């Protein structure tokens, strides 16, 4: 019963910065965990980041020190601010909505491409 909408992403120069966002509706946003996974060309889908209802963050080692995840319960939106980007970050990024309220246990976004080019 939750719908997700991803925004942002696209082409960006190595070393540069890029924001992804994901907006949800239909659930109880304030109590749920939001995050991102990604699938890079060589690889299978992997955890990138998540943020609890209470603002507690977690990052995969691959992006720790470079990515910041945040949320605005006012707009039902989660943000992924990506910095120091490199070709290893080229991938399809999927929004994640881990549910503690009514509905399915988890919902996934359709995926947003991020492509890192030379600097
Ligand atoms: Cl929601
Ligand atoms: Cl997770
Ligand atoms: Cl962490
Ligand atoms: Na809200």
């Amino acid at each position: 019963k939750v719908q997700l909408q991803e925004s942002g992403g696209g082409l960006v120069q190595a070393g540069g910065s890029l924001r992804l966002s994901c907006a949800a509706s239909g659930g109880t946003f304030s109590i749920n965990t939001l995050g991102w996974y990604r699938r890079a060309p060589g690889k299978e889908r992997e955890f990138v980041a998540r943020i609890s209802s209470g603002g507690i963050t977690r990052y995969a080692d691959s992006v720790k020190g470079r990515f910041t995840i945040s949320r605005d319960n006012g707009k039902n939106t989660v943000y992924l601010d990506m910095n120091s980007l490199k070709p290893e970050d080229t991938a399809v990024y999927y929004c994640m909505y881990r549910n503690w309220g009514g509905g399915l246990d988890v919902y996934w976004g359709q995926g947003t491409q991020v492509t890192v080019s030379s600097g």
